[PDB]
């Protein structure tokens, strides 16, 4: 394997077998030389116009990483529809890597000219952290990722990390790191780069909505045995007191005693898509939902899975509580709602609360012949034992899976995002361009070297995932619902280049289209 | 092994065995060509304003060379405190030394 | 094992090894008498200044009990400093309990 042989293939497939399916990309990717191979501190403070929520401490490194963690990154637009048609639910099983078709170059500038070379003799180098040992910086849904159009070229993005901090300032505790201090492969442009990995026992996505709604579960033709208390009051004559107990049945199915209870609520600000039908004021902020940790304010986005809204609401939704896509060349500050694209999670009402309205109503005081009942608004439930609920969806466009943070105890860790929560979450993977130095002094000086060449490199990356189906076996008469296409004609195709050679995804597309029993 | 195959790997670790640790490093340079390939005779004396004391007499060369004599050569702060608060004492044993991925 | 020889010797020590340490104490203990060979019945309640809040009812026995359940019990203060400030977690495996050289 020398400069004249090329170390790897394109590999773009999908693989449907049984009970399984295998998908696989390549992409062409470009890294940068970052900080001037250099690390460094940074920080934000409430000395400038920052508040106090926002400050940090932290530090950039020389280094990039790949992120292949969405899922538009493993699947056409066809693919993710034999998907979410045909299945009950997936997860997945292992992936592999690869790196190859290095090659480095060189710029040099002359007044206004601009040349670049090969540099034959120039590495990079690589490798992967699979010991969990730095900052996972994963699973915080950044930009640069793999393109999901499988011909654009990308930019690898820039590492860097956060610790702790005291406004501006950094405590006793902080850590730093250094990534030289790890060994590494490196390359020159005859050699390639691969590793294997396998994915932990996780339960499946549950891709299906209930046909069934908890409070609904009963036969509607029978009466109950059991009874409550139906009347504190006599009707006839004048108005008394007395005890009446009815059966629960057909037409009382609300007063039905039931086995189960709805999940757990975090209530949010509602917000119309009507802009008219909205109060007139900016608060988003000040009404926005939010936790408290170490005297600093965070949004609580998206939250809790709760469902979007009840039926004919759909005009609403929560105001930090969903997930929010932009449509191509969008905006990056203040867009339109024409620009973005709002998901919901309209599906698991038959189970969750709606995120905008509250739990329920308990009791206030204990009541007595002088003392009236009160009756208070739960809008923040935790969990009660005989609760189930849903997780929130996973969309083409969004998140695969996060690190579970590593402590001493948690609730249902599932990513609020959405995706699969893991112990050891595939490992990242950094990648840097060896510092080449530029010809030094002809006397022995001990300063460090400042002065290098220009160089950036370019090659091929492969990744291959496996994964598992949960085939859908169900008795319902009548047809499903379906994910499709719009019949009709129209000046673009969806999910295809334009005019000018753009491609764009036209809106979001879930996973829950088939049904099942409650 | 040509112009295209890297010859060596970076190699930055420690590792604590029990009673032993071992250190590694990796680091890049930069050799320049010294005295334009010559040997020179050097020399000081009382001529100048040089004391008695400072004199000497003594050759540079055109070459290089290693040195890994310094502590923090070897331990980052934090594997230099591992071994200060848990050891009463520790002595070098072997090492070894590599030269790879060289560019003219 | 009559009067005159010894069912057990005194064990202090504690011993570092690899993944796992072991402590072991060994003190002296006095047991009195209690309640004259007695169970009692004992109760609070508010009938005298005790609210509600502090009532109780219960028994009280002519027993003693062994507590070791504190860490000073089996950690020195040196020892201490040993575990908390060179890992990062631990738990306890098995234990050993002897009562002996007792005289009444
Ligand atoms: N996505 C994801 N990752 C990891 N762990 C998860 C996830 N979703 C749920 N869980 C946890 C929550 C419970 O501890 C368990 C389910 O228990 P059993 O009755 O299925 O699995």
């Amino acid at each position: 394997d020398g400069v004249g042989s090329s170390s790897g293939n394109w590999h773009c497939d999908s693989t449907w077998l049984g009970d399984r399916v295998i998908t696989t990309s390549t992409r062409t990717w470009a890294l940068p030389t970052y900080n001037n191979h250099l690390y460094k501190q940074i920080s934000n403070g409430t000395s400038g116009g920052a508040t106090n929520d926002n400050t940090y401490f932290g530090y950039s490194t020389p280094w990039g990483y790949f992120d292949f963690n969405r899922f538009h990154c493993h699947f056409s637009p066809r693919d993710w529809q034999r998907l979410i048609n045909n299945n009950w639910g997936f997860r997945p099983k292992r992936l592999s890597f690869k790196l190859f078709n290095i090659q480095v170059k060189e710029v040099t500038q002359n007044e206004g000219t601009k040349t670049i070379a090969n540099n034959l003799t120039s590495t990079i180098q690589v490798f992967t952290d699979s010991e969990y040992q730095l900052p996972y910086v994963l699973g915080s849904a950044h930009q640069g990722c793999l393109p999901p159009f499988p011909a654009d070229v990308f930019m690898i993005p820039q590492y860097g990390y956060l610790t702790l901090n005291n406004g501006s300032q950094a405590v006793g505790r902080s850590s730093f790191y250094c990534l030289e201090y790890f060994p590494s492969q490196m390359l020159r442009t005859g050699n390639n780069f691969q590793f294997t990995y396998t994915f932990e026992d996780v339960p499946f996505h549950s891709s299906y909505a209930h046909s069934q709604s908890l409070d609904r579960l009963m036969n509607p033709l029978i009466d109950q045995y059991l009874y409550y208390l139906s009347r504190t009051q006599t009707t006839s004559n004048g108005r008394g007191v007395t005890l009446g107990f009815s059966q629960g049945g057909p037409n009382t199915m609300a007063n039905q005693a039931k086995n189960w209870l709805p999940g757990p609520c975090y209530r949010q600000q509602r917000v119309s898509t009507y802009p008219l039908q909205n109060n007139n004021s900016n608060f988003a902020w000040t009404a926005g939902t939010k936790y408290h940790l170490n005297g600093r304010n965070s949004l609580a986005n998206p939250g809790i899975a709760m469902a979007t809204h009840k039926d004919d609401e759909e005009r609403f939704f929560p105001s930090n509580g969903i997930l929010i896509f932009g449509k191509q060349n969008a905006a990056r500050d203040n867009a339109d709602y024409s620009d973005v694209m709002l998901t919901s999670e309209e599906e698991i009402k038959t189970t969750n609360p709606v995120a905008t309205e509250e739990y329920g109503i308990v009791a206030d005081n204990g009541q007595t012949q002088t003392t009236a009942p009160q009756i208070g608004t739960v809008n923040s439930q935790g969990a009660l034992p005989g609760m189930v609920w849903q997780n929130r969806d996973v969309y083409l466009q969004g998140p695969i899976w996060a690190k579970i943070p590593h402590t001493d105890g948690n609730f249902h860790p599932s990513p609020l995002m959405g995706g699969f929560g893991l112990k050891h979450p595939p490992p990242q993977i950094l990648i840097k361009n060896t510092p080449v130095p530029a010809d030094p002094r002809s006397t022995f000086n001990g300063d460090k070297l400042n002065s290098f060449i220009t160089q950036y490199s370019t090659g091929q990356v492969s990744v291959e995932i496996e994964w598992e189906l949960q085939k859908e076996n169900s008795k319902r008469w009548n047809p499903e619902i379906q994910y499709t296409s719009n019949y009709y004609k129209s000046t673009s195709v969806d999910f295809a280049v334009n005019t000018e050679g753009v491609y764009s995804e036209p809106r979001p597309i879930g996973t829950r289209y088939l049904t099942r029993n409650l």
